């Protein structure tokens, strides 16, 4: 499904796509050349300007790693 599960054998972080895809309208933020694979994100990233960033700049998302991280 829209879940797109990324990789870290800390605990998958699933990622509503879908919901995310509804909660930020702007399909740009997350996709900069455009839609489909992104090229500089990572794991710093997600833990910053890239999934934490949002949830620390916006405080709706996920910001712990027990909060993202779910075996
Ligand atoms: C907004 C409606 C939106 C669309 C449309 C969209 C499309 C899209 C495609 C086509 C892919 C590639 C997968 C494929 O080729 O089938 C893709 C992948 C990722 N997306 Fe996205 N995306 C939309 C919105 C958003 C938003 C708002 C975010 C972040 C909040 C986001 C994120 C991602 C990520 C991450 C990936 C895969 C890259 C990875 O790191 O694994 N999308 N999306
Ligand atoms: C980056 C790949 C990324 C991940 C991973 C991620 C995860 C995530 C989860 C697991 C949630 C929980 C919400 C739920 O009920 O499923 C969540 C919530 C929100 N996030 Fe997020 N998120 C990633 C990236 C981004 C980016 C880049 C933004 C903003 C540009 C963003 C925002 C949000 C919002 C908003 C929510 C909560 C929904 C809302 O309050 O509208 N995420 N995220
Ligand atoms: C909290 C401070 C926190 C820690 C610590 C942490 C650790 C961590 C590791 C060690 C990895 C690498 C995976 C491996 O070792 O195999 C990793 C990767 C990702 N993480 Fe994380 N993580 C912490 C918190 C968070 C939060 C709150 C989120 C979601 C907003 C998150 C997400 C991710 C993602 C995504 C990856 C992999 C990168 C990718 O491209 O998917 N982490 N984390």
């Amino acid at each position: 499904a829209d879940d797109i599960v990324l990789k870290a054998k800390n605990g998958d972080v699933k990622l509503p796509h879908k919901a995310h895809q509804k909660a930020v309208p702007d399909c740009k933020k997350c996709h900069e050349k455009g839609p489909g694979k992104i090229e500089g994100f990572g794991k710093e990233m997600a833990h910053g300007k890239g999934c934490k960033g949002c949830h620390e700049e916006m405080k709706k998302g996920p910001t712990k790693c027990g909060e993202c991280h779910k075996k």
